[PDB]
């Protein structure tokens, strides 16, 4: 919401896919363990 909004993007757990494969964002402003994805076109 804070600083992963800017390029936009929702908090998922440390093992899913974002899809497409491209912008995966690592400790961004979620959780400790947790991650913020982004698509590229899709």
């Amino acid at each position: 919401y804070k600083q992963c909004h800017k390029k936009g993007g929702h908090c998922f757990p440390k093992e899913k896919i974002c899809l497409p494969p491209s912008s995966d964002f690592g400790k961004m402003d979620c959780r400790w363990r947790w991650k913020c994805c982004k698509k590229g076109s899709g």
